[PDB]
C-alpha cells in the first residue's frame, strides 16, 4: 500500500510524533551544526533536544537556517531536574524558547523521575506551560510504569509520550503495555545500544536477508512495533542516510520474534543514581 513505505507519524495521545527523530543527545554544539542542516534536507521532521545537553542553541540556529517552515518540524525539549521546582521551571522553558529560536516547543518532558520536587509541581509546571501556548504538548522520560499512572492521573493534559531507553537488549514489556493502555507512545533512545547493535551476529544475518545493516535492523524493530518512535544519532552524512532508509522494507514476524530473545538482565545502559527510578522488574 502507498503509506506503508513512507515514514508514519506515531499517534501520541493527540501529538502525532514522526516515527523517526534526529535525537541531539550524545551530540556536541558542533555536530549538530554540521549534521542536523543535512538532516532537515533528507527529510527528518523531528528533532529532539534537553535543556542537559547544552546544544539547544545549535539546533534552534540549524532549524532556522533550513528554510523549513516552523509549523513543519517536530521540536522537543526536556526540563532538566534541577529546574524542577514552579519559579525556575518556568523560567527555564522561556531561557529554552531563546536558544531554540521559536515561541514554543511541539513537546515537553521531564527528562528524569528522581526528584525531591513533588510530581504534581512539576506536572502542574508542564500543564501550565501548556496552557501559555508556549508547549503544544507535554510527556515524560525514564518513567516507570507506576510514575506513569502517576503523570497520566496528576496532568490536565494528555501525557503524549514516555522517552525511555530501548533496543534490542533491554526488554520494554510492562512499560509499552502501560503506554498503550494510558494511550501514551514510548520513544526510544539508544537504538544502537552502544555499539552492540553493529556487532550482534543475528541482526547481521537478518540485515543481509533484506539488502539492510544490523543497524537498520534495529531501527525497523522498533519502528515496526505499534507506538514506537525511535530517536537516532548521527554524527556523520554516512549513518544518516542509512539510519532514514528504514521505511523500505519490513521485518517478518519470525525476524520479530529473534530480535526480542536478544533482551538481558543486564542490558540497560543508562542508571543515574538519583534521577532513575526503581525501574520495572
Amino acid at each position: 500500500l502507498y503509506f506503508q513505505s513512507m515514514m508514519h507519524a506515531v499517534s501520541s495521545n493527540g501529538a502525532n510524533i514522526p516515527a523517526l527523530g534526529f535525537g541531539t543527545f550524545r551530540m556536541s554544539g558542533a555536530e549538530v551544526l554540521r549534521i542536523l542542516p543535512q538532516a532537515l534536507k533528507l527529510g527528518f521532521r523531528h528533532v529532539d533536544t534537553a535543556q542537559i545537553y547544552g546544544n539547544e542553541a545549535e539546533v534552534g540556529e540549524a532549524i532556522q537556517k533550513s528554510g523549513i517552515p516552523r509549523a513543519d518540524v517536530f521540536l522537543t525539549t526536556k526540563v532538566w531536574v534541577d529546574n524542577y521546582r514552579h519559579d525556575a521551571f518556568i523560567a527555564s522553558v522561556d531561557e529554552s524558547l531563546r536558544k531554540l529560536r521559536t515561541d514554543h516547543v511541539d513537546l515537553l518532558l521531564l527528562h528524569w523521575p528522581g526528584s525531591d520536587v513533588p510530581m504534581a509541581e512539576r506536572i502542574g509546571a508542564l500543564n501550565e506551560v501548556r496552557n501559555a501556548g508556549k508547549v503544544r504538548h507535554i510527556g515524560i522520560s525514564n518513567f516507570n510504569t507506576t510514575q506513569m499512572e502517576e503523570a497520566a492521573r496528576l496532568s490536565d493534559a494528555p501525557i503524549a509520550t514516555n522517552q525511555v531507553e530501548y533496543h534490542p537488549y533491554l526488554d520494554q514489556t510492562k512499560v509499552l503495555q502501560t503506554a498503550r493502555r494510558l494511550g501514551m507512545s514510548l520513544t526510544s533512545y539508544y537504538a544502537m545500544a552502544n555499539g552492540k547493535v553493529p556487532a550482534d551476529p543475528l541482526l547481521t544475518e537478518i540485515g543481509g536477508r533484506h539488502g539492510k545493516t544490523a543497524a537498520q535492523v534495529a531501527l525497523r524493530w522498533l519502528v515496526q512495533q505499534q507506538d514506537v518512535i525511535v530517536l537516532s544519532k548521527t554524527a556523520t552524512e554516512a549513518r544518516l542516510k542509512e539510519n532514514f532508509a528504514i521505511f523500505d522494507f519490513a521485518l517478518t514476524r519470525e525476524e520479530m520474534a529473534a530480535v526480542r530473545e536478544l533482551a538481558r538482565p543486564n542490558g540497560r545502559i543508562v542508571n543515574p543514581q538519583g534521577l532513575a527510578p526503581e525501574w520495572d522488574a
